[PDB]
């Protein structure tokens, strides 16, 4: 077999979506599964990546609700070679399109370069209050 | 939806908790769950975190038995800003506890700024010999 | 309790397994946990590890063809202290074993440092074409 170096700046990212809508259990973890295959196919970019079943716990920032849920770690190597802003802004836009489509309160990025985290986001719904 | 940059230093912990006790199967990874919520309740933080179910291979100290298991990896990023040593004293505080609730010999604590790993600690049963 | 602090360098790996065959599923979770004590065994090594069940996104490099698959992550703290090249050297011989025991087209391999990666490999089978 070939032991091949991975080439590139070294991105990588780390994505937490939730799967009850408020307190009811609602999606699976193939339901993120098949929706970040969709979307990164229209980014163009590789879809390849792990997906990891949780048990999460989120205080809700409205209400202050404790609530625990099934969840999703999605972790993601990049192994094209992209540039730091290509690979941040496509995370990015993962994340958000992933926050609507499962009608979450917040979703959690975090995006490393050599394992050093570059930044840490939560992306925030911005329904009216 | 906003994009909200997370603020302070960048603190994360990962806790590996087993579920047997010796070589029997005895918790479950919702029992950690609630007890995490517990604790951290009573240290006054947000208890907000993942756990993830994993299987688990530990060889024992005293009889070098290897022991295959269910466990739980505990993944905590701070919200809420804290200083590296109230994050460190209390993720110390909730590994040590979480070690006596579980009757376990051993539980891992990593402490990470920025990713960067601070401390690794193996938080170890004194059980008289 | 006792709270040890780890020594030597902080070497932790990951590895990523597959359990499908092309498209078919084959393998499980256990099965990788017990190829995988057995590897480490014969390397003279302590085996602790933690293995996360997962599911996978992998782009075949021939075909081009997307599979979804159950995965594996396997986690391995070094809690011997071993030097840089013999932990490198025998976690890398541990996912060439791995990829031929299961069958796979690649396997991957991050090598880490105090948490800052130090390698990415794939190791890629050498198929004839
Ligand atoms: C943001 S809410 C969605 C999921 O993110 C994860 N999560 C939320 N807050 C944290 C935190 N501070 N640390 C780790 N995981 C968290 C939990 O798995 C939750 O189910
Ligand atoms: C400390 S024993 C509790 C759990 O810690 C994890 N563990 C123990 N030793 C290691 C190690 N060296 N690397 C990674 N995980 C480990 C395994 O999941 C185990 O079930
Ligand atoms: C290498 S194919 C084996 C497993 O590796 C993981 N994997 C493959 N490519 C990536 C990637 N770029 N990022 C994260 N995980 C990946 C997936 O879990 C897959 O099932
Ligand atoms: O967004 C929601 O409603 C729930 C709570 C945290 C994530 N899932
Ligand atoms: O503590 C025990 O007895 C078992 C062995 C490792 C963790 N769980
Ligand atoms: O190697 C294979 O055939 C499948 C595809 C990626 C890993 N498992
Ligand atoms: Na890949
Ligand atoms: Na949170
Ligand atoms: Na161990």
């Amino acid at each position: 077999s070939l032991m091949e170096r991975l080439g590139g700046g070294g991105f990588s990212a780390r994505i937490f979506v939730g799967l009850n809508v408020g307190d009811k259990p609602t999606y699976t973890i193939e339901d993120v599964v098949k929706d970040t295959i969709a979307i990164r196919k229209r980014q163009g970019i590789l879809p390849d990546a792990s997906f990891v079943a949780q048990r999460g716990v989120y205080t809700e920032q409205r209400s202050g609700q404790l609530v625990t849920e099934n969840s999703v770690q999605i972790i993601i190597i990049d192994l094209e070679g992209l540039s730091k802003e290509d690979f941040t802004g496509k995370v990015q836009a993962l994340g958000k399109e992933l926050r609507e489509d499962f009608k979450q309160e917040s979703v959690i990025v975090e995006i490393q370069e050599r394992g050093i985290v570059q930044d840490v986001y939560s992306i925030t719904a911005e329904w009216y209050e």
